[PDB]
Order: C-alpha cells, then structure tokens, then sequence
C-alpha cells in the first residue's frame, strides 16, 4: 500500500508518504487537504491511536477532504486494510447477537429496504473487512469493521446505533 497525504487542497503543500499503519501522524503534518492513493485501501481517523471519526479511501486522488466524506482537515492515524479474499458478516436485530440476524456475502447499499427486519444493532464480522456507514448508500460517519465481533455499537466507535448501509473493502483497479 502506498499513500501520501498534503496539507494543503489540490496536492500542495507539506505532503508525507505512507506504506503502513500509523498510529500518530502527527510529527509528519499537522492538517490533511488533500490525499493521493498510489495503492491499497486505507482507513485514515481524525485522532491519533485509530480514534475519532474514519474514513475509507482507496486507489485514486482526493483533490480535496470533502472526497472522503472528512468532517475536517483532520488526519492523524491510518490504518492499511489487508486483502481480504473473501466477505461474510451476520447481521443482527438487536445487541449482543439477538434477534433476527441475516448473512450476508455481498455489500448492501441499504440495510433498512434489503431485510426481513429493520433494526440493526451487531455484527459479528466472520471473514473480511468491511466498512458501515450511517446511512444508505455509503455516506455520513464510517466505521471500520475488522475480524471479530460487535455487541453494540460502542464497539464500532460510533456514538449511537444510526446505521444505513454496508461494503465490502476490496481494492479496485
């Protein structure tokens, strides 16, 4: 994977070139205007240590932060998903695993219209990376589902259970 990011819009400025996971990006700049991804897909987070608001970017230039859906100029850890060679995620109703639940191998650009239910509250994530997003067709917050398991939505650093749609993370080409 390889990214560099700029502080300034349109590719200007201090710029710093990346190929692995950071958990403070800090010492290299201190705002992100604008990204270019040589390579790989990304998620890069508003606060040092993989915290604050994500964001999935992959190969292809971001001429500006609003092309990433950022909520500012703020970049300061980054994480380089691995390949992923295949996707499998349980979808369920209520916390902790109840309710009805669905399982899905494919990505879903609305959870509220696709199901048998309408209330979305864990994820237990059995192959793959993945992103989920606020609302349907993958806008608003996101949020990086690894490998593993999420009772509520603590667990996916969200501040609440809003919830909208889901993608599978592979890299393009």
């Amino acid at each position: 994977g390889k990214i560099t990011f700029y502080e300034d819009r349109g590719f200007q400025g201090r710029h710093y070139e990346c190929s692995t996971d950071h958990s403070n990006l800090q010492p290299y700049f201190s705002r992100c205007n604008s990204v270019r991804v040589d390579s790989g897909c990304w998620m890069l987070y508003e606060q040092p240590n993989f915290t604050g608001c994500q964001y999935f970017l992959r190969r292809g230039d971001y001429p500006d932060y609003q092309q990433w859906m950022g909520f500012s100029d703020s970049v300061r850890s980054c994480r380089l998903i691995p390949h992923s060679s295949s996707h499998r995620i349980r979808i369920y109703e209520r916390e902790d695993y109840r309710g009805q639940m669905v399982e899905i191998t494919d990505d879903c650009p609305h959870l509220q219209d696709r199901f048998h239910f309408s209330d979305f509250h864990s994820f237990h994530v059995m192959e793959g990376y993945w992103v989920l997003y606020e609302m349907p067709n993958y806008r608003g917050r996101q949020y990086l589902l690894r490998p593993g398991e999420y009772r509520r939505y603590h667990d996916w650093g969200a501040m609440n259970a809003r919830v909208g749609s889901l993608r599978r993370i592979m890299d393009f080409y």
